[PDB]
RNA sequence: GAGGGCGCUUACCACUUUGUGAUUCAUGACUGGGGUGAAGUCGUAACAAGGUAACCGUAGGGGAACCUGCGGUUGGAUCA
């Protein structure tokens, strides 16, 4: 509760109690998530507010609020697991592959 | 003179010093696990004969659930 400033910014990555959201200038700054959240990927804008500091310049987490739509998604199912999104929002992937272990096709 | 006092010395002994032990608390780089985590990743182990029957004890293996070897049990299905 007591939340802050709705705004937009990029997710870093996902943490499942919690996400470490950068600001729009670059500030790593770790929030926890709505109830309501259907899934938070790495790499999606969201609206956030973060939080209150309980002492002055010191604050623990904000919360991420709202989910914006998806340019792309990434959605993989798997067995007992359903249909999961990995990442999203994205225009290039890369398949990075070594000749050590193996090099299948 | 007898005797006493003072003073000195000696025995006992508190505090105090060194050497070196046992025990206790606080602090403590680092490090060993374990628990609490609905949505995170990795797999599909077990519960049906759960798709190589499971489990106990022991040795080895490898991110991991686990696997194999030896022996035992039915807390196993199908049974003749
Ligand atoms: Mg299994
Ligand atoms: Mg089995
Ligand atoms: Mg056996």
């Amino acid at each position: 509760n007591l939340f802050g400033e709705p705004d937009e910014g990029i997710v870093i990555s996902r943490f499942g109690m919690h996400a470490d959201v950068e600001s729009a200038d670059g500030d790593v700054h770790r929030c926890n998530i709505r109830r309501t959240i259907r899934s938070l990927v790495t790499g999606d804008r969201v609206v956030w507010r973060p939080g209150k500091p309980a002492a002055e310049g010191v604050n623990v987490k904000g919360i991420v609020e709202a989910v914006h739509e998806r340019t792309s998604v990434l959605t993989r199912p798997d067995f007992y697991d359903g249909v999961k999104p990995i990442a999203a929002n994205i225009d290039q992937i890369v398949i990075v592959s070594a000749i050590l272990p193996e090099l299948s096709l």
